[PDB]
């Protein structure tokens, strides 16, 4: 039931590259556990951990990360990739990942939504020993044309206390996403 090793290359928050302003605002949407026993890596490092975790021999662990892996293919990139962070408890028995898409980077928001719903999964609260996943968007109507950024967030993890922290925050004002 082990997660693969998590290696950092110092990669920043956006898969591929992004403008400094984008990396900055993306990084302010990515959750951190602030926990010295939960290793965190970003961007391509996070994508590489997602892809490795989706392929582990243990199917119950791989299933946690499959929906994340499947929506990495939804990156519409010209253009930048998704924001990403992956999390691995030191014992390798707990973790997850979240993807953050900045609405202003998405050339075809309807296509992104359709791609995500092909690859994502129904929201699952899970339990302390079973996988969770959820998706949010905020603000409800991001008028990017008035300079208001919007974000799509997808997160999934090995246990309910992975998703519960960030879920609590979003549940206050964000909307379920996608339908």
């Amino acid at each position: 039931g082990a997660l693969p090793p998590m290696t950092s290359s110092g990669s920043g928050p956006v898969i591929g590259d992004g403008d400094a302003a984008l990396r900055q605002r993306i990084s302010q949407q990515l959750f951190s556990f602030g926990d010295p026993t939960v290793q965190e890596v970003d961007g391509s490092d996070a994508a590489q951990f997602i892809t490795a975790a989706a392929a582990v021999a243990d199917r119950d662990v791989a299933s946690v990360f499959l929906p994340l892996q499947r929506v990495l293919g939804c990156q519409q990139n010209s253009g930048a990739g998704f924001g990403a962070r992956a999390y691995r408890r030191t014992d390798g028995q707990w973790g997850g990942a979240m993807l953050v898409v900045a609405k202003s980077t998405v050339s075809d928001v309807d296509a992104l939504k359709a791609c995500v719903k092909s690859g994502w999964r129904k929201a699952t609260a899970g339990t302390p020993t079973s996988m969770c996943n959820n998706g949010w968007t905020y603000p409800p109507f991001a008028d990017t044309r008035r300079g208001e950024e919007g974000y799509f967030v997808l997160l999934a993890g090995t246990a309910s206390d992975f998703c519960s922290a960030p879920n609590a925050n979003y549940r206050t004002t964000a909307s379920s996403w996608p339908g």
